[PDB]
DNA sequence: CTCACACCTT
DNA sequence: TAAGGTGTGAG
């Protein structure tokens, strides 16, 4: 537990967090945008480790955006327990973990409660944090949260400033 | 370190070879056994905070019948569980080392309008209890005893629940042969 | 599922 | 002490 953890591509992420991060769920399933990508050092490069993502409440508020700015609009919808996205390398060693970048890039985020590919279901208009965990493959493991990755999940995106941020960052 | 370790594991084990049961009412309610874990290899000088949530631990609803948990439904979507911060936090690793880090006071409540800061169950679900740890001058890690999960009741279901509780649990006392 | 209650701990 | 944690058992 000796572990750093560094997020890739922060300088971006944070021009989105400044703006107000929003990312678009749908019934197919929609990757993040930017994606979550992290740089992972102080691993036992020999011990197994499964790496894996949850997206957890921000808070318990409801929003709405109006006069181009976000607003508390209601109580947050309860939920059923989030699902995990397991990293697809896992379970691996430490130093293959290390090597290179670990990137979550192939989450997918959705807005169907009945969704079957165990896509992460999020609801509409509600705040929404990107945790990342690290598990010893073998009781115990750590998380490592990025406020900067926190968004709203949007059915499509509110601000257009959002929209502007997402054109002129996306190669094709 | 860092180690964490159950305290009075056997008799959590006596509860959970059976089926755990947590009684949880309006006022609140304390679990029992009490949640108390030994923790090493915290550096003695640093500020610690310990904490507790507690977790569904799957999807379901269930039912007793026939002496036996089954399911019996989806679990009912809940809002984000709250927080039990230990007292004592924030602390020196010394300090939380130097005896048995107690959670006695931690209680469970079913109404979901609770005012007075406690853990809000659903009844005829199952949950986790888990422990964590945050450091000092982003990352926390998490202690999860599968011995110490649980189905949240209004009553108990199981008598032989009931009667572990009696026996082990002082104040109880007064019930027992 | 709830509450007044006897009986107990701390 | 006095305050407060138990399961009870009828409703
Ligand atoms: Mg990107
Ligand atoms: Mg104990």
């Amino acid at each position: 537990e000796g572990i750093k953890v560094f997020l890739h591509e922060r300088e971006l992420w944070l021009k989105f967090h400044e703006v107000g991060t929003e990312m678009i769920i749908t019934k197919a399933g929609r990757r993040m945008f930017p994606s979550y990508k992290v740089k992972v050092t102080g691993l036992n490069p020999k011990t197994k480790y499964i790496l894996l993502m949850d997206i957890v409440p921000a808070d318990d508020h409801r929003y709405k955006f109006a006069d181009n700015k976000w607003s508390v609009t209601g109580k947050a919808e309860p939920a059923m327990p989030g699902r995990l996205y397991v990293h697809p390398d896992s379970p691996a060693t430490g130093a293959h973990w290390m090597r290179q970048l670990v990137s979550f890039q192939k989450l997918k985020l959705t807005n169907n409660h009945l969704d079957p590919f165990g896509h992460i279901i999020l609801n509409s208009m509600h705040k929404y944090q990107p945790r990342l965990h690290i598990v010893k493959a073998d009781t115990a493991f750590c998380t490592h949260v990025f406020p900067e990755t926190a968004f709203i999940a949007v059915t499509s995106y509110q601000n257009h400033k959002i929209t502007q941020l997402k054109i002129e960052n996306n190669p094709f």
